[PDB]
C-alpha cells in the first residue's frame, strides 16, 4: 500500500526548514510497503496481547481531558483555542461532546487531517546537505481532546506493562545509563548495535496500526471507550484525507499520523514487536532491548566477528521483511560508548569521590545552535532548558548553556519566572531557581561534581566551539565564576544554583550534600500537559 497518496495541491505555510523544502520530504516518505509476516511475529504477539490483558484503563471525564491541552496546542477550525479548551468555555466543551458523540455514532466517515512542515532548526554545515522540513499531520483540537478521552490512561499505563524495562520513556536520563551499563556489563561477551529504521511513520502499515489496537483492546475498557478506539482506528489512524494550511485537498495517508496520541505509544509498541520478533529470526543469544518510539537498542551475548555480522544482517532482512528496513545498516559495537540512541551516547567521567560515572552525551552542534536561535528570534519553547536538564552532567550543558542562560536571567532578574519546555512528549512549567533539585532527582549528586571528562568528548565541545564561532570554555569558566558570585551573594534559591550548578567553576571546591529540597522530590508537580 502506498504511505501517502499526493493530488498536487502543494504544503502551503501557516539554518531553519522551509515549506519550500517539503516537495524533496514528501518524495522520501512516498512509497509501497510489502510486509511478509512469519510465525516469530504472531509468537511474539501473542506474548504481548497477554501483558496487556492485565491492565485496566479509565475512561477520561469531558473536563478531564480538557485540563490535559497543552496551553500551545493549535486551536480548533470551529472557533475556540487551547485557552478556551482549559478555561473551561460553553463553546469548545459543547462542540467537543458533539466530536465525542459523533465518535460513538460514525463508525466509517475519515477524520479530516492537516498536514504541515515542521519548522525546525539545524546547523549550517558544508559531510552531507540540508535536510528537507519534516512533515507534521494532525487532526482539529476537538478530536484530540477525545482522543485523551478515550486512551490517555491507555498510553500512560499500557506500553509499561507490555514492555517491562525495554520501554524506553519510563527512565530520567541517569535512569537510562544504569539501564544500558547494568546490561551490558550482564553480558559475559557484550556486543550491541542500533537500528535506525528509514521513515518509521511512514512503514507503519494499516495492519500494523489495527495491530496495536488488537492491543489496546485487552484492557478493561468502559463500553464507550472500547467504542471510541475502534471509531478513532477506522477513521483516524489507518490513515485519511490531508489538508494543506490553505483548505486544499492535499492527499491521502496510509501511515501514521505524527500528530495523534496513539504515535509515540504505537510506534514503541510497533517497533518493540517487529525487533523482539526479529531478534528470534537472527538467533541473537541472550538479548536486551531499549524501545524510544521508533530508536531501538540491542544489547546481548557476541558470538563471534563473523557470526555476529551474519546475524546483523539476518536481523535487517528480518526487520525489512516486516517492512521497517534500515536507513544505514547497522554494524556491530563491542564498546558501548559507540552505541548512538535518542541522539545520544554512553560516555564516563569522575565525580569527586574519584569513581567512575556513566552519562549520556550527544553532538553539542543542534542543541547550541538551536540555544542561539531562541537567543535572537523569541519562542514559547525553550529547547536550552530542555538540554539542560536531560544533558545536565556533560561539559557543554554545564559550562555552555548553564552559564549563558543563568547570566542573561540575572540581567533580566527572571530566575523566580517559570519556562515551560517540552521533553520529548511531555511539557513542563519549571522556574530556573528549582533546577538543582530537578538535576538532583533526574541524575544524581554526582552531576554537581563531574571532571575528568574523556579527551575526545573535551575536543569534540573544543572543536564544535571553534565551528560555530563560541567563545572557548575558558571564557566560560571566567564568565561563570561571576553569575555564580552574583547568584550566591542572592541568597536563597539563588544561592543554592550558585553553589550547586557553578561549582565546576571554582578553584576552591564546596562539599556539596544532598539537597534539602529534592530530599522530598515529588516531580510531575512542574508537569503542565502531555504525554
Ligand atoms: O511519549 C511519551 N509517552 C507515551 C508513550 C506513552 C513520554 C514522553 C516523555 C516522558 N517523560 C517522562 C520520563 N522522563 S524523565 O527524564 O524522567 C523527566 C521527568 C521530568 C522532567 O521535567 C522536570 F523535571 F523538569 F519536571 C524531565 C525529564 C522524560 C523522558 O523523555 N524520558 C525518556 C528518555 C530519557 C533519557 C533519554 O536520554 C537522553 F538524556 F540522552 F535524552 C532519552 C529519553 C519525560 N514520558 N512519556
Ligand atoms: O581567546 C580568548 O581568550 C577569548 C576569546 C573570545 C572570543 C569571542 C567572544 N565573543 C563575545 O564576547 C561575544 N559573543 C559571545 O560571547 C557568544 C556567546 C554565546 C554564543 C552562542 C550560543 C552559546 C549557547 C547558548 C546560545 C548562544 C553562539 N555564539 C555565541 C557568542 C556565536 C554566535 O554568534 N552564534 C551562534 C550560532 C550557533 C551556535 C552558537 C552561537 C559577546 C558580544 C561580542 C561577541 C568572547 C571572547
Amino acid at each position: 500500500s502506498m504511505s501517502y497518496t499526493w493530488t498536487g495541491a502543494l504544503i502551503t505555510p501557516c539554518y531553519a526548514t522551509t515549506s519550500r523544502s517539503a516537495s524533496l520530504r514528501q518524495k522520501k516518505v512516498t512509497f509501497d510497503r510489502l510486509q511478509v509476516l512469519d510465525d516469530h511475529y504472531r509468537d511474539v504477539l501473542k506474548e504481548m496481547k497477554a501483558k496487556a490483558s492485565t491492565v485496566k484503563a479509565k475512561l477520561l471525564s469531558v473536563e478531564e481531558a480538557c485540563k490535559l491541552t497543552p496551553p500551545h496546542s493549535a486551536r480548533s477550525k470551529f472557533g475556540y483555542g487551547a485557552k478556551d479548551v482549559r478555561n473551561l468555555s460553553s463553546k469548545a466543551v459543547n462542540h467537543i461532546r458533539s466530536v465525542w458523540k459523533d465518535l460513538l455514532e460514525d463508525t466509517e466517515t475519515p477524520i479530516d487531517t492537516t498536514i504541515m512542515a515542521k519548522n525546525e532548526v539545524f546547523c549550517v554545515q558544508p559531510k552531507g546537505g540540508r535536510k528537507p522540513a519534516r512533515l507534521i499531520v494532525f487532526p482539529d483540537l476537538g478530536v484530540r481532546v477525545c482522543e485523551k478521552m478515550a486512551l490517555y490512561d491507555v498510553v500512560s499505563t499500557l506500553p509499561q506493562a507490555v514492555m517491562g524495562s525495554s520501554y524506553g520513556f519510563q527512565y530520567s536520563p541517569g535512569q537510562r545509563v544504569e539501564f544500558l551499563v547494568n546490561a551490558w556489563k550482564a553480558k559475559k561477551c557484550p556486543m550491541g548495535f542500533a537500528y535506525d529504521t528509514r521513515c518509521f511513520d511512514s512503514t507503519v502499515t494499516e495492519n500494523d496500526i489495527r495491530v496495536e489496537e488488537s492491543i489496546y483492546q485487552c484492557c478493561d475498557l468502559a463500553p464507550e471507550a472500547r467504542q471510541a478506539i475502534r471509531s478513532l482506528t477506522e477513521r483516524l489512524y489507518i490513515g485519511g484525507p490531508l489538508t494543506n494550511s490553505k483548505g486544499q485537498n492535499c492527499g491521502y495517508r496510509r501511515c501514521r499520523a505524527s500528530g495523534v496520541l496513539t504515535t509515540s505509544c504505537g510506534n514503541t509498541l510497533t517497533c518493540y514487536l517487529k525487533a523482539a520478533a526479529a531478534c528470534r529470526a537472527a538467533k541473537l543469544q541472550d538479548c536486551t532491548m531499549l524501545v524510544c518510539g521508533d530508536d531501538l537498542v540491542v544489547i546481548c551475548e557476541s558470538a563471534g566477528t563473523q557470526e555476529d555480522e551474519a546475524s546483523l544482517r539476518a536481523f535487517t532482512e528480518a526487520m525489512t521483511r516486516y517492512s521497517a528496513p534500515p536507513g544505514d545498516p547497522p554494524k556491530p559495537e563491542y564498546d558501548l560508548e559507540l552505541i548512538t540512541s535518542c541522539s545520544s551516547n554512553v560516555s564516563v567521567a569522575h565525580d569527586a569521590s574519584g569513581k567512575r560515572v556513566y552519562y549520556l552525551t550527544r553532538d553539542p552542534t543542534t542543541p547550541l545552535a538551536r540555544a542561539a536561535w531562541e537567543t535572537a528570534r523569541h519562542t514559547p519553547v525553550n529547547s536550552w532548558l530542555g538540554n539542560i536538564i536531560m544533558y545536565a552532567p556533560t561539559l557543554w550543558a554545564r559550562m555552555i548553556l548553564m552559564t549563558h542562560f543563568f547570566s542573561i536571567l540575572l540581567a533580566q532578574e527572571q530566575l523566580e519566572k517559570a519556562l515551560d519546555c517540552q521533553i520529548y512528549g511531555a511539557c513542563y512549567s519549571i522556574e530556573p531557581l528549582d533546577l538543582p533539585q530537578i538535576i538532583q532527582r533526574l541524575h544524581g549528586l554526582s552531576a554537581f561534581s563531574l571532571h575528568s571528562y574523556s579527551p575526545g568528548e573535551i575536543n569534540r565541545v573544543a572543536s564544535c566551539l571553534r565551528k560555530l564561532g563560541v567563545p572557548p570554555l575558558r571564557v566560560w569558566r571566567h564568565r561563570a565564576r561571576s553569575v555564580r558570585a552574583r547568584l550566591l551573594s542572592q541568597g536563597g534559591r539563588a544561592a543554592t544554583c550558585g553553589k550547586y550548578l557553578f561549582n565546576w567553576a571554582v578553584r576552591t571546591k564546596l562539599k556539596l550534600t544532598p539537597i534539602p529540597a529534592a530530599s522530598q522530590l515529588d516531580l510531575s508537580s512542574w508537569f503542565v500537559a502531555g504525554y
